[PDB]
């Protein structure tokens, strides 16, 4: 069954805790609506086992829940059913790259400082009335909780975020893009680069999608950049990441969903190639890496809109 | 389910054994028992902050006595740790001790002294109980825990009911066979179910009418039990008796898989009964009339009255 085994104590603790929260959760009414207390409230949980399950968990561990209640509430407006996440984050070891990656792919894990976590305290009550405004429909982050661990005296905090790529399709190609950059020779010579804005430019890489998804895409970016600009955040990243059909055909053929295809209810940051794209490709492109308070934000905000805009 | 009561206490245990089992769902049933399983416990301090500030309270500890060795005790006296978290968590245990909502288990609060005897008998007791595979009129002892609340800590037991969860109990007996006045206060014989003693049964004219079969095995096995209780010099034990009355009313039945000390009468029984009994209150060391006397006085009793 479940053991939450780890190599990694903080991992294991991670997936103790989020089974821990959830089912906690599972016993406390969902309400009307959220009230300010909530984006002030947090939930500690100090676990001393003696002799006890000494094999597979540490025996001392602390996991804190930042605003327990916010974070359920931004799950379900993000589609996300708490077992599903549970499952995700418990029933199997999160991969490392640094971040982690749910087993299932679906969630990337990512070791925060406390500035980073009294930054986001300071932006949640506008980051939830903005999710809430536009239906959970944007480009930013997915924020679906966060978290302190305290194992053998190393203390993290983690944030969880949707995966901008496909659980399912593999990405070969992938770009950081900011505007006004380019991978190391190290960062070259691994399997999936981190490519940035100057290997798009110079590799001259395309993306093909139709007038009409370009226009969707692009007036989601302009809304949710300009939120952040109010906010007063910058030096937050695009990341693309490229689905060619053809060359994962090849690569699987070595060893009911057609190929090039996705769910967009899974893979919420798919967008098709349009008709005479030279190759069958699916986009994956959301915004990442918010989270920087304050060139000036209503520049980087424009130079962003203007880079991206250019790239299609 | 939000562990909700106007006690605070209940909803930390309702809570602490809701935790105590979804926990042990994600441990490894062992093929055996080892000697540091009876010295282990889990501590869990739970502290929050605007959350869950309704139902719960905000600041408890909750901590489990050998969690490995309950979960084997109660796999061996029959018993599911999914029906045992439901039975102590759909909804609140109802005072007097208290019992589980669905009347199938005793809760109670006890002493540290009353904790530290139970681990120095806990290696003993599994082993009779690994023995005697799980029958015997011992009481079953299913778990035992210490919650904190506003800096409120107590010590708590479950054991089984001796008597049944759905048939009444119209009569109820403690019994110890002590040769001393042991007679029910007039207080307590004006509540509506007194707890009777030695002289009231004797005063009464009590009869327990079970047939040779029935009284062979039962005095069989509570020989063998009390020669336990003696051999760890514990005393102070009692029968405890309940008597259903089937005529005030399928009636006559119980399914013995939850009832487990039910035993029906003689057929030439002058009336339709079914008994409950069992022994309790076993934990009163020698140290603090010896337990060889105990025993034997408390068996001649009980072979005296049937
Ligand atoms: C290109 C970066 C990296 N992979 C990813 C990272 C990372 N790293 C993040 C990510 C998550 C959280 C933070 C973060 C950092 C600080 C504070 C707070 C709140 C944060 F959310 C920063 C970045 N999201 C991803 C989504 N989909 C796919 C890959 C992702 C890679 O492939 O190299
Ligand atoms: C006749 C007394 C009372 N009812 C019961 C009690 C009580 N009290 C107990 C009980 C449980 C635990 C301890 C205990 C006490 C100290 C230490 C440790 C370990 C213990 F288990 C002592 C007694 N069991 C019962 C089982 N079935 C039915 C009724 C029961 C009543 O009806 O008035």
């Amino acid at each position: 069954n479940l053991y939450f085994q780890s190599m990694d104590p903080l991992l294991s603790v991670l997936m103790w805790g989020v089974n821990h929260s959830i089912n906690e959760l599972s016993h406390v009414q969902i309400p009307v609506m959220l009230m300010p207390d909530d984006f002030k409230a947090y939930s500690k949980i100090k676990v001393d086992n003696h002799l006890f399950n000494k094999e597979n968990m540490p025996s001392h561990f602390k996991f804190k829940e930042y605003c327990p209640m916010v974070f359920r509430n931004l799950r379900e407006r993000f589609g996300i059913d708490d077992q599903d996440f549970q499952n995700s984050l418990t029933r199997s070891a999160p991969l490392p790259n640094r971040f982690h990656t749910s087993y299932d792919k679906r969630y990337i894990i990512k070791t925060i400082t406390s500035e980073d976590v009294a930054e986001m305290h300071n932006i949640l009550k506008k980051y939830h009335q903005y999710i809430v405004e536009c239906h959970g429909i944007t480009l930013l982050p997915q924020f679906l909780g966060m978290y302190r661990l305290n194992v053998d005296g190393v203390e993290i905090y983690v944030i969880v975020t949707r995966n901008v790529f496909s659980h399912r399709l593999s990405v070969y190609r992938k770009y950081d893009l900011k505007g006004s950059r380019e991978a190391s020779d190290k960062e070259k010579a691994k399997e999936l680069p981190t490519l940035k804005d100057n290997d798009f430019i110079n590799e001259g890489q395309k993306i093909y999608i139709d007038d009409n998804n370009k226009k969707v895409f692009l007036e989601k970016l302009k809304k949710d950049v300009e939120f952040l600009a109010q906010l007063k955040l910058m030096d937050y990243s695009l990341l693309v990441g490229i689905h060619d059909v053809e060359r994962a055909e090849q690569e699987e053929v070595e060893c009911p969903l057609a190929p090039g295809e996705f769910d967009p209810n899974i893979d919420v940051y798919g967008i098709k190639c349009h008709e005479n794209s030279p190759r069958k490709e699916v986009y994956f492109m959301a915004i990442i890496d918010i989270l920087t308070h304050y060139v000036n934000p209503e520049q980087y905000s424009k130079r962003f809109l203007d880079f991206i805009g250019h790239i299609l």
